[PDB]
């Protein structure tokens, strides 16, 4: 689940 | 702990 959590955070981050 | 952690984050990135 943290996985899944921290690949959601990337890809947002790396969208900004 | 790390999982609070991010998920916190997570709540924080998805605000802004």
């Amino acid at each position: 689940t943290l996985l899944r959590m921290v690949g959601g955070f990337k890809d947002q981050e790396k969208r900004m």
